[PDB]
């Protein structure tokens, strides 16, 4: 599935991102935009054996396990291709899990590059 940012918001509204550990809606549509495109279906596969699945590009060393990478924590608890789903509660809750594991959203390169000190906002204006 391939999100339109106000339905993605919506949907992550839901799911009590908003303002998730003190980061707004706008900023996880950002991510969103610019990790996958809002493609539910993303991967991105590494040259370190790792693989970044779904709208969020969510990495299986740490994060889910897709039975194939080093080093594996499956800190998620979940399977990678659970992160593939039409349906986004699964990243978002491992996303969840991910910022209650230490991290900011700087966690996402494409956050940190994109989205950080900008009018994210933008990504919810007009929904
Ligand atoms: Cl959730
Ligand atoms: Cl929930
Ligand atoms: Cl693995
Ligand atoms: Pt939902
Ligand atoms: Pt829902
Ligand atoms: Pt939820
Ligand atoms: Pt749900």
């Amino acid at each position: 599935k391939v999100f339109g940012r106000c339905e993605l918001a919506a949907a992550m509204k839901r799911h009590g991102l908003d303002n998730y550990r003190g980061y707004s809606l706008g900023n996880w549509v950002c991510a969103a935009k610019f990790e996958s495109n809002f493609n539910t279906q993303a991967t991105n596969r590494n040259t370190d054996g790792s693989t970044d699945y779904g709208i969020l590009q969510i990495n299986s060393r740490w994060w889910c396990n897709d039975g194939r990478t080093p080093g594996s924590r499956n800190l998620c608890n979940i399977p990678c291709s659970a992160l593939l789903s039409s349906d986004i509660t699964a990243s978002v809750n491992c996303a969840k899990k991910i910022v209650s594991d230490g991290n900011g959203m700087n966690a996402w390169v494409a956050w940190r590059n994109r989205c950080k000190g900008t009018d994210v906002q933008a990504w919810i204006r007009g929904c």
